[PDB]
């Protein structure tokens, strides 16, 4: 192998710019770094400046370097949608023809009247909010009448709430892979079906770590796959195992925050391994993106690129980073949906002994994937095209 270990980071919806068919998606003017830079006078990433993201597109801030530590372009995306699966395993190396669907208006009445009638139970809510807001909402009649309270999010996402002392906990997931079923349908095809019990009493209600996620597995077989087939570690961390519903994962490794995500990647620098360590920095959307705050969203990848020096100091000579993004979210753009963009692309390895140069624009965000299949030598995804004799 060229490399010995590849450490892919995704920052994830931290987008470059509107993409050509940014108007398909009513996301035309969205700039996710760039707005958030002119929002903090200045965005304060040295490090990502000295591997050349300044060379991808100048923003306040944020300036080209006559040296990148590393190589560097942006890469449009090709599957129709904009979401995190899509993102993910496009990466990977697949194309998604068939998006999954936001709900911020609710489910449609044909899903939830379906629903009633395959489990004999009865529905109420049906709405965006935090599972805290609901619960205070709804919790009390959902203790006295035995329904479901159904709810949804800024993502792809189907909740289901039920009190654990009036819904068996094993019923509960019996409806969940229920609906689960159900949404494997386009017009109301969501990414995660999510378990949401809850204890407690009216004015007191908790969800309980007996939360369970219902993923749909990748339209195909991707590199990680691949690389596992080829007893190869692939090594996730974060969100990056449910995102791919644990197809071709050898380790997991859970995060609470960015910089936990930050300590776990140290943690697999550390580890003699041979393949791919893959992490998602899941705050930049969760908190930032979709809450439209692009305070906290600056804040937070100023911290980010504080962490990366460390990252440089354990690098070695066969080993290749490569730091990219699945989707923008723009945090002053309308609504609370992901904005169709370009994604910084980054790769360094310090055996780059005269800097790096701009990569051709990558077509398909599958370009990564067939990367990291040809440095390993397994099967070459159907999508995509290396850049590894580029770097
Ligand atoms: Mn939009
Ligand atoms: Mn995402
Ligand atoms: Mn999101």
């Amino acid at each position: 192998n060229k490399y010995k270990r590849i450490f892919l980071v995704v920052m994830d919806s931290v987008g470059i710019g509107e993409a050509p068919d940014a108007e398909q998606f009513g996301d035309l003017g969205s700039d996710t770094i760039g707005h958030i830079a002119e929002h903090m006078n200045g965005l304060q990433m040295p490090n990502m400046v000295k591997l050349g993201l300044g060379n991808i597109r100048e923003m306040k801030g944020i300036s080209k370097v006559e040296k990148p530590l590393g190589y560097y372009t942006k890469m449009q995306e090709k599957s129709t949608g904009k979401d995190t699966m899509t993102g993910h395993w496009e990466i990977m190396g697949l194309y998604i023809d068939t998006p999954f669907q936001v709900f911020p208006e609710g489910f449609p009445k044909e899903l939830l009247d379906e629903l009633e009638e395959k489990t004999g139970r009865k529905i109420i809510g049906n709405k965006p909010a935090s599972g805290t807001e609901i619960l205070d909402e709804l919790g009390q009649e959902q203790m006295e009448t035995g329904s479901l309270i159904v709810y949804t999010g800024a993502d792809s996402v189907l909740q289901i709430a039920a009190h654990e002392e009036v819904v068996p906990l094993d019923e509960l997931y019996k409806i969940c892979k229920i609906a689960r079923e159900l949404t494997l349908d386009e017009k109301y095809m969501v990414g995660r079906v999510i378990a949401r019990p809850f204890v407690g009493e009216p004015g007191n209600f908790t969800r309980t770590p007996n939360r369970h996620d219902y993923a749909l597995k990748p339209f195909g077989r991707t590199v990680m796959n691949e690389l596992k087939d080829s007893d190869y570690d692939v090594i996730a961390i974060g969100k990056i195992s449910d995102i791919y519903d644990g197809e071709g994962v050898t380790e997991s490794l859970r995060t609470k925050s960015n910089m936990d995500g930050m300590d776990k990647l140290v943690d697999t620098l550390n580890m003699d391994f041979t393949g791919l360590s893959f992490l998602n920095l899941v705050d930049f959307d969760a908190l930032f993106g979709h809450r439209r705050d692009p305070q906290g969203y600056g804040e937070a990848l100023q911290e980010y690129d504080a962490r990366l020096p460390e990252v440089f100091a354990k690098l070695k000579e066969d080993d290749l980073l490569l730091i990219t993004a699945d989707h923008g979210n723009d945090p002053i753009h309308p609504g609370t949906d992901h904005t169709r963009e370009y994604v910084p692309l980054l790769a360094y390895s310090p055996s780059m002994k005269e800097g790096g140069q701009e990569l051709p624009l990558r077509q398909t965000f599958a370009d990564i994937g067939a990367t990291v299949a040809e440095n390993f030598g397994v099967k070459m995804p159907e999508y995509g095209t290396s850049f590894l004799n580029e770097l």
